[PDB]
C-alpha cells in the first residue's frame, strides 16, 4: 500500500502532517519505520487502526484530539519504540503499550490518575514525559511507577504539591519544574539515590530541610531556582559533585561564608562549575569573597 | 559537551521539548544528530546558535515563536536535510537554509509573500509544507520556485484565489486544498504534465474548464470534493489512469452517462478505484446505472 491522500513518504517513513486528518489513514504499507501524523484531527485509535505495522518503530501522535484507545490499538506493533502523543485530550495513560518501548511523550494531556500495573509491561522504559497534565500527589497511586527500571522522567506543570516518593529508583534524572511543590523535606528524595540532575525549579518550596540533599551522593546539576527559599540550601558542601546549583529568584537574605565550599579541603570534592544567585534580596557586598572559593571562572557565578 | 537541562538525549539524539526554553540552548554536543527541540519559547535564531553542529540532519523547531532569522544563522548546517519550523511567527521564508536540505516544513507561519531568489540554493528539496500561511497569488512571484527540481509541494489553508502557474514542473503532488481557489481555467495546470495526485478540496471551484485537465497524463489521484461545482469536470474519461476522483459535497445537479467511462471502452484502459458523489443534489435514480460500467465493484462508489 504505497500513502494517504496529503501524504508524502519516501523509504519506509510515511509523513502525514497538518492535513487534518479525521482518523489514522487506511492505506498505509508494512514496511513502515516511523508514522509522522501530526497536528490533524484524530479522536480515538481503532482496534485495527495500527494493524500489520510490526515494523513500526517511531509514531508521532502530537497535536491531535485524541480521547479514546481502544484496548488492542498497540498490540500489533511488535517493535514500536518511540509514542509521542503530547498535547490530546487523553484522559488516562493508556495500557498495553509494547513492551519494545523505550521513550514515551505524554505532555499537555488531561490525565488525572495514574493508576497501579499500568507500566508494569514495560521493560525498556527510560524516557517518560508526562507533563502539561493536571495531577495532584493524591493521583498517584501506591505501586504506580511499580517494576519499571528507567533512568528519566518529567513530570513538570501539573499538580504536584510535594515530591512524591514511590517513583522508580533507577532513575537518572527526575524533573518536577513548574509545580506547586510546598517544600522538601527529609525523606522526599530518599530512595532516588543515583541522581544526576533534580529540576526544582519554579516552585514554591520555602524550606528544605537539611540532609534530605544528603541522599544524592553522585547529584551534579542542582536546580532549585524561582522558589519560596530563605537561606541556601543545607548539605551543599556535603555533596561531592554538585557542579552547578542554580538558586535565583528566591528569597535568600543571607548567605554563610560556608554555604556552598566546604569548611576542611578535600578532592572526593569537585569545584563548582555554575552558581545562581542574582535576583535574591542580598547584594554583592553583603556576601564576602571567600564564600566562592571553590568555584572556577568568575565567570560561573550569575550575581 | 553533554546536553542541556530539561532535555534528555541519547546517543546522538538530543530531545529538548515542552521546556519552554527562551532560546536555543548553548550546551550541544556537535555528535548531535537529530536536535529535537520542540513547543519551548524561542524567539529568534542567532548567527552562533547553532554553530559547530555540521552533522546536525534533522532540526525540529515547530510550535515555538520564532520571528527572527538572522543570516549566517543556519550556516553552520552542512549536512542538515529535515528542518521543520511550523506552527512559528516567521514573516519571511529563511534564506540561506542548507544546500543539503531536503524536506521544509514551514506551515502555520505569517509569511506574506515569497520572492523570487528564495530557493535558489537548494538542489535537493522535494517537500516543502507551506501552509496555514497568509499568502494571495499576488504574493507570490514570478521565479519564487524558480530552479527547484521538487516533488512534493502543499501550499494549502492560504489564501489562494487561482491555482499558481510558475511551481515546479518536476511536481509529482500538488495540494491546494482549503483555498479561496475560484475555477481552474485551461492553462493552469499546463506545465504540471507530472502530477499524481492534485488535491483541490475544500475550495471554490464553481467551474472547472475543459481541456484544463488534459495535461496530467498520468493524474492517478483527483480530490474535487467540497467545491461550487455543478457538473462532473470535463474530461474524466481521457485521463487512461484517473482510479480515483472524489467528487462529493459539490452542487453538481445531472451526472451524464460518459462522464467518467470513455465512450469506446478498450483493453489497454483503467477501472475507477473509487468515486464519491454523496451530499450532492442528484439522488442514485437520477443517473443511469450504464454510467459507471468501468468501475469495478460497487463497493468503489460513494454514492
Ligand atoms: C521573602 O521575605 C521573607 C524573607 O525575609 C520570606 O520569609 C517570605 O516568604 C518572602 N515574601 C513573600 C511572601 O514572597
Ligand atoms: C448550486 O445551484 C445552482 C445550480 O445551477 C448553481 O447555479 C449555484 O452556483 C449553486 N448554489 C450554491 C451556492 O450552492
Amino acid at each position: 500500500a504505497m500513502c494517504p491522500f496529503g501524504c508524502h513518504c519516501h523509504l519506509r517513513v510515511v509523513q502525514c502532517s497538518d492535513l487534518g486528518l479525521k482518523a489514522v489513514p487506511k492505506e498505509i504499507s508494512p514496511d513502515t519505520t516511523l508514522l509522522d501524523l501530526q497536528n490533524n484531527d484524530i479522536s480515538e485509535l481503532r482496534k485495527d487502526d495500527f494493524k500489520g505495522l510490526q515494523h513500526l518503530y517511531a509514531l508521532v501522535l502530537v497535536n491531535n484530539k485524541i480521547s479514546k484507545i481502544h484496548e488492542k490499538a498497540f498490540s500489533p506493533l511488535r517493535k514500536l519504540q518511540k509514542l509521542y502523543i503530547s498535547k490530546n485530550h487523553l484522559v488516562e495513560i493508556p495500557p498495553n503499550l509494547p513492551s519494545s518501548l523505550v521513550e514515551l511523550r505524554i505532555h499537555d494531556n488531561r490525565i488525572r490518575k495514574v493508576p497501579k500495573g499500568v507500566f508494569s509491561g514495560l521493560r525498556n522504559m527510560n524516557c517518560i514525559e508526562m507533563g502539561g497534565n493536571p495531577l495532584e500527589n493524591s493521583g498517584f497511586e501506591p505501586g504506580a511507577f511499580d517494576g519499571l527500571k528507567l533512568n528519566y522522567l518529567r513530570i513538570s506543570e501539573a499538580k504536584l504539591t510535594g515530591i512524591p516518593k514511590d517513583l522508580p529508583e533507577t532513575l537518572n534524572e527526575l524533573h518536577l519544574d513548574h509545580n506547586k511543590i510546598q517544600a522538601i523535606e527529609l525523606e522526599d528524595l530518599l530512595r532516588y539515590s543515583k541522581l544526576y540532575r533534580l529540576g526544582l525549579g519554579h516552585n514554591q518550596i520555602r524550606m528544605i530541610e537539611n540532609g534530605s540533599l544528603s541522599f544524592l551522593p553522585t547529584l551534579r546539576e542542582l536546580h532549585l531556582d524561582n522558589n519560596k527559599l530563605s537561606r541556601v540550601p543545607a548539605g551543599l558542601p556535603d555533596l561531592k559533585l554538585l557542579q552547578v546549583v542554580y538558586l535565583h529568584t528566591n528569597n535568600i537574605t543571607k548567605v554563610g561564608v560556608n554555604d556552598f565550599c566546604p569548611v576542611g579541603f578535600g578532592v572526593k570534592r569537585a569545584y563548582y562549575n555554575g552558581i545562581s544567585l542574582f535576583n535574591n534580596p542580598v547584594p554583592y557586598w553583603e556576601v564576602q569573597p571567600a564564600t566562592f572559593r571553590c568555584v572556577t571562572d568568575r565567570l560561573a557565578i550569575q550575581f
